[PDB]
């Protein structure tokens, strides 16, 4: 079923929970896990690589499976999921931008609206 | 992690895909799977029990684990998930009411907004 | 600008507020106001005509401007708005189905996603 | 009804349409119109004041009625709407960040979810 799982990580507490869920799902399904962190339109790259290092720490994936991407997060996630033929995307319901006002974060709404596979939302 | 999984089933093609995902997740995690179908505010009960029989067929769960509920679907799902201490809710992104116009069905939006655990959305 | 306004009415308290806003907007803009109420897939027709009579009471529109429609509410609203060349749709943020759980009701989400003109959301 | 209208402007084509609608609504209702532009967490201030100058150009409001705010746009808009006792908020359905993937932009979703008054969404 799930041979390749993609974790979208933003370093938020929701995303740290998602990382634990993604690691467990990969272990249960005998799947390859890829973690991605997008940085938006250097210092930005430094901070971003730090966030991605934490996702790699929490999930244990190899270096070629931890990717820094650029752009609107959801667009970057979807591109990587298509490129890596992900069978599941795991991401938080909300992130760093949460105010409790949206029903689901804007990047998770975008991914759920265009996802090429199931999406596991972690609160 | 996932010791109890709840599948919300409406008999839609999205929900039949979700049933396959839910069965696989239960097998992978060694989890107890519960399937629920809500009927809205008899003939209604007959049709509803038929839909639930199909969810039971597709997942193989025992009778006490296939439940007919009443009410706004999402409210019924959430009540059952709390009562059964579900660790994962699996449901389709859309259902019988799909027009392609919503970003996610209204029952899946409600469940994601108030879920007591992660939600796996199956397209 | 706004020569034709369409009010979507479901008889909810939000829709009664919307009716007052729609009447005021029509008066301010010198616009023709149409009110519509959709009934879903007789007794159903009786109840529906009652709800529409109340919208007509609250807005003062003539009979040919108060319409009963059938179908998924949002689809019916959008069809009428295109047919009547509405320049503004006025409707509540929520309705009879409100649980406080959605960010906006499912019929208002559908109309905002496909509207042929601006939409005035009344809380 | 509408004695004070607030226009949320981001300089997008949707927001230029919204500015025209807001100006017409203020003229029709004999209302005071306030325009606001939020800049996010200098050059940023320069660009932001330029965007706000365009909103002032398009609507004709006086200087004390054209405001630069800081923060998550929707939070800034809502704060200003409460402070100015707005009776209507006018804003686009989408903005500079549009990919066509969301049902409504994330700032418009936030404002509609917490608005202290009706919200007129301009496509
Ligand atoms: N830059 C990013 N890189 C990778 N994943 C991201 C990124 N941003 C968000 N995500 C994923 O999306 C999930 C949901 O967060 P999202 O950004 O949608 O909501 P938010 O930050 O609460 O609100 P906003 O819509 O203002 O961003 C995060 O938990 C994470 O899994
Ligand atoms: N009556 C129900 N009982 C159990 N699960 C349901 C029920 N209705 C919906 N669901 C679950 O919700 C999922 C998403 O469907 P949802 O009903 O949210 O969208 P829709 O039918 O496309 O639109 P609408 O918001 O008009 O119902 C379905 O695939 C199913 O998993
Ligand atoms: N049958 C209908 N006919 C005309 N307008 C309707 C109808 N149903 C809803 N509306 C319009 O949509 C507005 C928002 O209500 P909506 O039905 O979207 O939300 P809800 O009833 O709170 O939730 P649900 O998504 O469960 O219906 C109502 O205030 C009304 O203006
Ligand atoms: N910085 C801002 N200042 C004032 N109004 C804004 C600002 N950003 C957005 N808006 C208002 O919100 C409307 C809708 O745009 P919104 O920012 O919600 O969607 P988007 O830019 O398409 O997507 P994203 O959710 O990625 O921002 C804009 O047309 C404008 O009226
Ligand atoms: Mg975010
Ligand atoms: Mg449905
Ligand atoms: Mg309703
Ligand atoms: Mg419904
Ligand atoms: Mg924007
Ligand atoms: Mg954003």
């Amino acid at each position: 079923m799930f041979k390749t799982i993609l974790l979208a990580y933003d370093g938020s507490e929701h995303a740290r929970r998602a990382a634990e869920v993604a690691k467990a799902e990969a272990e249960a399904h005998g799947a390859r896990l890829i973690v991605v962190h997008a940085y938006e339109p250097r210092r930005r790259l430094e901070r971003a690589e730090g966030v991605l290092e934490e996702a790699r720490a929490l999930t244990g994936v190899p270096k070629e499976d931890a990717l820094l991407l650029e752009g609107v997060p959801a667009e970057a996630i979807l591109q990587a999921a298509r490129a890596e033929k992900a069978d599941l995307i795991v991401m938080g319901t909300r992130g760093l931008g949460a105010l409790g006002s949206l029903f689901l974060g804007s990047q998770s709404q975008r991914v759920v609206a265009e996802a090429p596979c199931p999406v596991l939302l972690v609160r």
